[PDB]
DNA sequence: CTGCAGGGTTTTTGTACAGCCAGACAGTGGAGTACTACCACTGTGTAAGACAGGCCAGATC
């Protein structure tokens, strides 16, 4: 499978689709593959239906919040 | 059928020029920010000690 092994084999096994990636993003986004990269993930992890990853995974892209601001602390507190 | 070994075969794996920058190491001067135990206060449960009164023994009615 491609979870487990190095990254040496996985870039070797998967650098067909990532030069694809890479052509239509200088294609369509002009020098953007990660944002590219981002919304592939974010469209396979929607369909099927796992919305709580992507919900983390937009929270740690420019999250709002690892912590909280004191006032809505209080807000919960009382 | 079986076990075993040259090579295949595709995958995996590390070593390989070559330049770049995130990430860390020291320390400074002490603030300071997070933490941990007083602390003033009574509500709730607890159980030792009153105690009384009921009962048996002493002695009586």
């Amino acid at each position: 499978h491609l979870l487990s092994l190095t990254r040496r084999a996985q870039k070797h096994r998967l650098r067909d689709l990532k030069n694809q990636v890479k052509t239509f993003a200088e294609k369509e986004e002009g020098g953007d593959v990660k944002s590219v990269c981002l919304t592939l993930f974010l469209l396979a992890l929607r369909a099927g239906n796992e919305h709580r990853q992507a919900d983390e995974l937009e929270a740690m892209m420019q999250g709002r919040g690892f912590g909280l601001h004191p006032a809505v602390c209080l807000a919960i507190r009382v």
